[PDB]
């Protein structure tokens, strides 16, 4: 399934997509994302729409 993630803030604006079997796997993709691009802010997910949101 595709899951997608916005980043929104002053470190990195953008929005980037995963395939995984749920949203738990996507969720560890987008986290090691964050943490490489020195991300960090507060996380939302919405299931309806498979995507995790963050603020910086």
């Amino acid at each position: 399934t595709t899951y997608k993630l916005i980043l929104n803030g002053k470190t990195l604006k953008g929005e980037t997509t995963t395939e995984a079997v749920d949203a738990e796997t996507a969720e560890r993709v987008f986290k090691e994302y964050a943490k490489k691009n020195g991300v960090d802010g507060e996380w939302t997910y919405d299931d309806a729409t498979k995507t995790f949101t963050v603020t910086e």
